[PDB]
Protein backbone atom coordinates (compact mmCIF):
# COMPACT_ATOMS: atom_id res chain seq x y z
CA UNK A 1 0.00 0.00 0.00
CA UNK A 2 1.51 2.97 -1.23
CA UNK A 3 1.29 6.39 -2.54
CA UNK A 4 4.05 8.70 -3.86
CA UNK A 5 3.71 12.63 -4.61
CA UNK A 6 4.73 13.40 -8.42
CA UNK A 7 6.79 16.33 -7.78
CA UNK A 8 8.75 15.85 -4.68
CA UNK A 9 8.02 11.73 -3.86
CA UNK A 10 7.02 11.96 -0.32
CA UNK A 11 5.40 8.18 0.84
CA UNK A 12 2.00 7.75 1.66
CA UNK A 13 0.10 4.54 2.63
CA UNK A 14 -2.99 4.07 0.64
CA UNK A 15 -4.94 3.61 3.26
CA UNK A 16 -4.34 7.19 4.00
CA UNK A 17 -5.69 8.87 0.47
CA UNK A 18 -6.59 11.58 2.27
CA UNK A 19 -3.42 12.61 3.93
CA UNK A 20 -1.94 12.41 0.22
CA UNK A 21 -4.33 14.35 -0.89
CA UNK A 22 -4.00 17.20 1.59
CA UNK A 23 -0.74 16.93 0.56
CA UNK A 24 -1.50 18.34 -2.97
CA UNK A 25 -3.56 20.94 -1.37
CA UNK A 26 0.16 22.52 0.06
CA UNK A 27 2.26 23.11 -2.12
CA UNK A 28 5.67 21.58 -2.35
CA UNK B 1 2.01 10.67 -9.21
CA UNK B 2 3.01 7.19 -8.81
CA UNK B 3 0.79 4.26 -7.06
CA UNK B 4 3.25 1.66 -5.60
CA UNK B 5 1.73 -1.94 -3.86
CA UNK B 6 3.52 -3.88 -1.27
CA UNK B 7 3.41 -7.63 -2.86
CA UNK B 8 5.55 -7.10 -5.60
CA UNK B 9 6.61 -3.64 -5.42
CA UNK B 10 4.91 -2.75 -8.92
CA UNK B 11 4.37 1.15 -9.61
CA UNK B 12 2.08 2.91 -11.23
CA UNK B 13 1.05 6.38 -12.57
CA UNK B 14 -1.80 7.90 -10.57
CA UNK B 15 -4.04 8.86 -13.34
CA UNK B 16 -3.87 5.15 -14.35
CA UNK B 17 -5.47 3.85 -11.39
CA UNK B 18 -7.73 1.29 -13.23
CA UNK B 19 -4.55 -0.62 -14.24
CA UNK B 20 -3.71 -0.36 -10.65
CA UNK B 21 -7.39 -2.24 -9.22
CA UNK B 22 -6.75 -4.87 -12.50
CA UNK B 23 -3.71 -5.67 -11.05
CA UNK B 24 -5.00 -5.93 -7.65
CA UNK B 25 -7.72 -8.51 -8.11
CA UNK B 26 -5.69 -11.32 -9.00
CA UNK B 27 -2.68 -11.98 -6.57
CA UNK B 28 0.81 -11.51 -7.46
CA UNK C 1 -15.65 11.24 1.07
CA UNK C 2 -16.61 8.57 -0.91
CA UNK C 3 -16.30 6.05 -4.00
CA UNK C 4 -19.22 4.21 -6.06
CA UNK C 5 -18.33 0.58 -7.71
CA UNK C 6 -19.63 1.06 -11.40
CA UNK C 7 -21.55 -2.56 -11.82
CA UNK C 8 -23.23 -1.84 -9.06
CA UNK C 9 -23.18 1.68 -7.01
CA UNK C 10 -21.94 -0.21 -4.02
CA UNK C 11 -20.79 2.79 -1.58
CA UNK C 12 -17.05 3.07 0.27
CA UNK C 13 -15.99 6.06 1.83
CA UNK C 14 -12.56 7.54 0.71
CA UNK C 15 -10.20 7.10 3.58
CA UNK C 16 -11.64 3.07 2.70
CA UNK C 17 -9.94 2.39 -0.52
CA UNK C 18 -8.83 -1.07 0.74
CA UNK C 19 -12.30 -1.41 1.86
CA UNK C 20 -13.32 -0.76 -2.16
CA UNK C 21 -10.26 -2.45 -3.71
CA UNK C 22 -11.24 -5.80 -1.93
CA UNK C 23 -14.68 -5.35 -3.01
CA UNK C 24 -13.28 -5.59 -6.90
CA UNK C 25 -11.61 -8.60 -6.19
CA UNK C 26 -14.76 -10.62 -5.36
CA UNK C 27 -16.95 -10.44 -8.38
CA UNK C 28 -20.50 -8.79 -8.02
CA UNK D 1 -16.77 3.59 -10.86
CA UNK D 2 -17.26 7.18 -9.58
CA UNK D 3 -15.61 9.40 -7.46
CA UNK D 4 -17.93 11.37 -5.31
CA UNK D 5 -16.92 14.29 -2.50
CA UNK D 6 -19.53 15.34 0.13
CA UNK D 7 -18.80 19.48 0.01
CA UNK D 8 -20.55 19.57 -3.23
CA UNK D 9 -21.72 16.37 -4.11
CA UNK D 10 -19.68 16.18 -7.70
CA UNK D 11 -19.02 12.96 -9.38
CA UNK D 12 -15.88 12.21 -10.86
CA UNK D 13 -14.68 8.61 -12.80
CA UNK D 14 -12.84 6.78 -11.19
CA UNK D 15 -9.68 6.65 -14.13
CA UNK D 16 -9.93 10.17 -13.70
CA UNK D 17 -8.78 10.63 -10.49
CA UNK D 18 -6.55 13.31 -11.33
CA UNK D 19 -9.50 15.41 -12.15
CA UNK D 20 -11.03 15.06 -8.67
CA UNK D 21 -8.23 16.19 -7.20
CA UNK D 22 -7.47 19.02 -9.10
CA UNK D 23 -10.80 19.98 -8.09
CA UNK D 24 -10.09 19.12 -4.08
CA UNK D 25 -7.45 21.14 -4.32
CA UNK D 26 -9.26 24.15 -4.04
CA UNK D 27 -12.34 24.76 -1.97
CA UNK D 28 -16.13 24.60 -2.57
ZN1 LIG E 1 4.66 16.66 -2.60
ZN1 LIG F 1 1.56 -6.30 -6.83
ZN1 LIG G 1 -19.57 -3.87 -6.95
ZN1 LIG H 1 -16.39 19.29 -4.13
Amino acid sequence: SLLTCGQCQMNFPLGDILIFIEHKRKQC
